[PDB]
C-alpha cells in the first residue's frame, strides 16, 4: 500500500528515442509500461537550466539549434565530435516533437490519468551539469550572462560552486517564472521542487538566512497552486526533495519541518544526491519530526550502489539490493519508495530484465516478503558546508582490535539463509583470521562468496549468521582480526 | 532566563574535604556558594555502583571498611599504596558523616530550599569506573557476584563492556530498588536518570528492544514518583541525561521523544560522555522533536575541552570557552545550560577564580552579551555501536584543496574584534593559507598566544571582517599552498 514514485528525467526519453519520428501514440506508450505496477506517481522532469518543452519564459534545449545543419554548429561546438551526436539526439527529438505539435508532458499527464497513475511535474531547482564548459548547449543564456548570481565566486572546485545563489531576488524570480508557466501549461496532480538537483543553493555560510528564504519561496509556490486548484477543479499537491538527514537538510537551508508544519508541502522525499543510494536513512526520526502534519514521507533511492566516496566501482543496484533498501526503508516507516535514475534504458539498473518485477514488488513489505534481498553498507554523499562527515567504509581493523558495522535489514528474516559478507581490500586471510559476531552470536566461516552485481573487485568472505540472532531493524556485525585488514564492503544476504 | 543546572558528582565532596571532621554547618555551607546565582537546580549525585550515603538496599561506599585499620586492608587491597589514600579519603569522610548522624543529601536538599535552589537527585544508572579491577572498592557486591548480567561477555576492550545489561529483569530490579529508596528517603523536587554514566546499557545489537525496555522502565519510575507526589504534597519531576544527537540516543536504546510525548519525563539533558564538551549540538532539531510535550531541554557541558578523540591534551574549559558554548547553545534554543564536572575543587575549571563569575553569566544571553568568548571546534565522544562517526579534527588540506569547518558562534557579535584561529600539527608563511569566513577574505595576523585551553602546536590568527559574521553557524574555508594538518580551530569574539 505505500507504493512507488518514479522520477523520469528531463533528457532520457529524448536521448534514447532519438532518430525515430515519434507519433502521439508512441509518446503515450511510454506511460503504459508503468501501468498495473506499484507505481502510484510518475514525477515527470521537464527541465535542467533549459526546458525540453517549448517554454515561452525559459530557453528550450534547442535555443540556438540549426535543425538542418552539421553536428559542428555553434550550439554543439564546445563538445568533442562524439558527444555532439548524443547531445543532438536530445536537442533534435525535443525540437521535432514541438514541430509536430506534440507537447510530451501534456500527453504523459493525460495518459497517466487513463492508466490510474497520478502525474506530477518535478522541477530541477539548480541543475549544474557541465558548468566547467561555459559554452555548453544545456546552460541557460541567463546563467551564461549572469556570473554575479553564482554561489561561489572565489573558486571553482565543484560544479555546485557555479550554481545559482537563491539568496538573490533575481535567481528566485528566474525560477518562479518557470513555475508560473508549468502551473498554467500543465494540469498535474502535484508539483515537486527538486532541491536535490544539485542541493546547493546559497553562498557558503548563508544557509540560515537561506532557510527563511526557501520557506517563503515554498509558500509563494503553495499560494500560486491554491489559485490553480480553483481553476483546475481539483487539489494540487506540492512536494520537495531534500537531504537524507535533518541536520544536513537544515544546514543546506531546507527547513522541511517548518514547510510541513505551516502546510506548504504534503510530500517530502529524503534522498541522496547521486554518488550512491543510501540503504541507511533515519526514516523514523523524520516521521517523529513530521508527526501530525499529514506529509507523505518518501524514501528516495539512487541507481548507483557504491561502498565509499573514493571507490572506483560505478555499478548500479540490482533487484536484490533494491529489495533490501526498500524492505529496510518501508520497515522504518517510509510511506513511499521513490526511484531516481531508474528509467527504462541508459540511466537504469544493469539487470534491466528485472525492471518489471522491481516495479511490482518494492512498494510493499507483503510483495518483498520471503524474496532474496541484499542489505549493502554505503554512505551519505551530501553534507552541509563544513559539516563533519560520517563515512563507514573503508575500515581498518588492527590485530586484536574490534570494528562494528550496523546495517539496517528491515523485517526479521523468514526461515532460510542469512550471510554476513565482508570484502577485504589490499591483497590474504585464513578461516580463523576473522572472528565475526552478529548481535554477539558467533558466525561460522563459509569461505569466498560469488556475489552477483553490484559487487566489489576484491574478495568477499561469507559468515553464516544463526537465523535467530537477526532482529527487526539494525543488526550489528562485529569483527576482530588476528592480522591488519582493511574492509571495503559489508552486506547481509537474506535468502528465505 | 534559561539559567543553570549544576551536577555535583557522587565522590568529589568526600575526596576534597577528607581529613576534616565535618560539622552540619560546614556541610550546609557547600550549598551557599551556588545561592544568588543563575543556578536554578543542583543535581546531587549520591551513587556509582555503591552509595555515598548509608543505603539499606545498596552497598554504601564503606561496605568492607575498617575505620581504625591500616590503608592496606581488604577493601582497598587492590589499589597501589598511594591510590588507597585518595579512595580512603572518600570512604572515610562518607562513613564519618553517617557516624555523626549527618545525612549529606537530606541536609543539601533542606539548605537548597532555604536558599531558593530546586534540589534534585541525579542517579548514575550504570557507572563502570575501574571495572578492569574486579576487586575495586567502588564496585557493588551484586556487580562482583553477577558477571552473567554484563553487556559484553565475548571481550573486554572498554569499561562499558562490563556495564550491566538492562535487557535483564535482575538489572532493572537492582536499579529500581535504589530509586524506591531515594524516593522514600529524600524529598527532592526532581529525580534525574543519568543514563550517560556510561550511556551503554544493552547487549550490542539489541538496542531496539532496549528502547521499549527503557521506556517501560521510565514509565514505571514516573508511576512510582506519582504515588510520592500524593505523600509529599507537591509535584516531583523526572529527568534524564541522553546523547547529544537523536540518532545516537535512539541507537543506545533511549527514545526520549516517546518519553516526552507520553509525559514520562519533563526535563531532558543532551550531553556528551566525558572526553570533551560538545560546543556544537543539534539543539533546534531536539526542540522540533519535543514541540508541545512541555519538556525542558537542557544542553549539557563537560569540563574537558579537546579537539579530537586521540588528542593527548587533557585541559578544561575556561570562563571564555564556557561563555562561547553557552552563548551558542542558548542561541539555538537551550532552555537550560547544564554543567557536569564543574565542581568547586579537583574536578573543576582550571581558572577556578572565575567560578563565581561563570555561575552569574552563562545562564542568560543578556549576562553573556558584550563579554569576551571563544567558540572552539570539538567532537561528539559517544556513538551507538557500529554507527558511523563524524569527527571534524584533525583535518589534512592538500596543496590547492579546500577544507571547511562550521563553528556555531550563537548571537551575531557586538562591535569589536573577531579572530578565526587555526592550529597546525607537525612551517607556514603569510600566504601559505587563504582563509575566508562566509566567503570574505580574512587578514593574516600571525601566531596567536592563546590562554588555556590551548594546543601544544602553533595557532595562527586571521582577522575576520566584523560584518561577515552571522547569527549561528559561521564557516571557515581554508585552501593551502602546502600539505598541512589542522589540530585546532576557533572563533575569539572580543567586543
Ligand atoms: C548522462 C545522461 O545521459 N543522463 C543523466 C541525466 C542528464 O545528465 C541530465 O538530465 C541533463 O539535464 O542526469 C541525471 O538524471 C542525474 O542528474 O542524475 C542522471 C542521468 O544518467
Ligand atoms: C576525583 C575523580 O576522579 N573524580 C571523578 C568522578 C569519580 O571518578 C566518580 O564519582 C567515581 O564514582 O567521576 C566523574 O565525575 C565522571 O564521571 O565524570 C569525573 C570526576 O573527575
Amino acid at each position: 500500500i505505500p507504493g512507488i514514485s518514479l522520477n523520469e528525467d528531463n533528457s532520457h526519453y529524448f536521448y534514447t528515442r532519438a532518430g525515430r519520428r515519434l507519433s502521439a501514440e508512441e509518446v503515450d506508450s511510454w506511460v503504459d509500461q508503468y501501468a498495473g505496477t506499484q507505481v502510484k506517481e510518475l514525477m515527470l522532469c521537464p527541465n535542467c537550466m533549459r526546458t525540453s518543452y517549448a517554454s515561452q519564459v525559459w530557453d528550450p534545449i534547442w535555443r540556438g539549434y540549426d535543425p538542418a545543419g552539421p553536428d559542428d554548429q555553434p550550439l554543439l561546438a564546445s563538445l568533442p565530435p562524439e558527444e555532439r551526436v548524443a547531445a543532438r539526439g536530445w536537442i533534435h527529438t525535443a525540437w521535432q516533437l514541438h514541430q509536430d505539435g506534440i507537447d510530451i508532458y501534456a500527453r504523459w499527464i493525460r495518459r497517466c490519468r487513463q492508466r490510474g497513475i497520478s502525474p506530477w511535474i518535478s522541477m530541477r531547482m539548480n541543475d549544474v551539469h557541465y558548468v566547467n564548459d561555459e559554452r555548453c548547449f544545456l546552460h541557460s543564456e541567463f546563467w551564461r550572462e549572469n556570473p554575479q548570481l553564482r554561489r561561489v565566486p572565489y573558486r571553482f572546485a565543484e560544479w555546485t560552486d557555479r550554481a545559482f545563489d537563491y539568496g538573490r531576488a533575481e535567481v528566485r524570480e528566474h525560477h518562479l517564472k518557470l513555475i508560473r508557466e508549468l502551473a498554467a501549461r500543465y494540469d498535474f496532480d502535484g508539483l515537486e521542487l527538486d532541491w536535490m538537483r544539485f542541493g546547493f543553493h546559497f553562498r557558503p555560510g548563508y544557509e540560515a538566512e537561506g532557510a527563511e528564504i526557501l520557506t517563503a519561496f515554498t509558500a509563494e509556490v503553495r499560494r500560486l497552486l491554491d489559485d490553480w486548484e480553483k481553476r483546475r477543479g481539483h487539489k494540487i499537491h506540492l512536494g520537495a526533495r531534500i537531504p537524507s538527514r535533518p541536520a544536513t537538510a537544515l544546514g543546506l537551508g531546507m527547513d522541511a519541518v517548518t514547510w510541513a508544519r505551516r502546510g506548504l508541502v504534503d510530500m517530502l522525499v529524503i534522498t541522496p544526491f547521486w554518488a550512491s543510494a543510501e540503504t541507511d536513512m533515519p526514516v523514523e526520526i523524520w516521521r517523529q519530526l513530521l508527526e501530525g502534519t499529514g506529509v507523505t514521507l518518501a524514501a528516495g533511492l539512487e541507481v548507483l550502489l557504491r561502498p565509499y566516496p573514493d571507490s572506483p566501482l560505478f555499478q548500479t543496484n540490482s533487484l536484490e539490493t533494491v529489495r533490501g533498501a526498500a524492505a529496510s526503508l518501508l520497515d522504518r516507516g517510509a510511506q513511499r519508495i521513490y526511484l531516481f535514475n531508474y528509467m527504462d534504458s541508459q540511466t537504469a539498473m544493469e539487470d534491466l530484465e528485472n525492471y518489471p518485477t522491481l516495479l511490482r514488488e518494492i512498494g510493499s513489505l507483503e510483495t518483498l516478503a520471503g524474496k532474496p534481498r541484499r542489505h549493502v553498507l554505503t554512505f551519505a554523499d551530501t553534507w552541509a558546508p563544513g559539516e563533519p562527515r560520517a563515512i563507514p567504509l573503508p575500515a581498518t581493523c588492527r590485530p586484536g582490535e574490534w570494528r562494528a558495522f550496523r546495517l539496517h535489514t528491515g523485517p526479521k528474516p523468514e526461515p532460510g539463509e542469512v550471510i554476513a559478507a565482508l570484502g577485504i581490500e589490499g591483497g590474504a586471510i585464513g578461516p580463523e583470521t576473522l572472528e565475526v559476531r552478529v548481535n554477539g552470536e558467533l558466525c561460522a566461516f563459509l569461505g569466498l562468496v560469488d556475489l552477483s552485481k553490484p559487487r566489489p573487485d576484491f574478495p568477499v568472505y561469507g559468515f553464516s549468521v544463526p537465523l535467530a540472532a537477526m532482529r527487526r531493524g539494525y543488526n550489528l556485525i562485529e569483527v576482530t582480526a588476528r592480522q591488519e585488514l582493511r574492509f571495503g564492503w559489508a552486506e547481509f544476504l537474506i535468502r528465505p
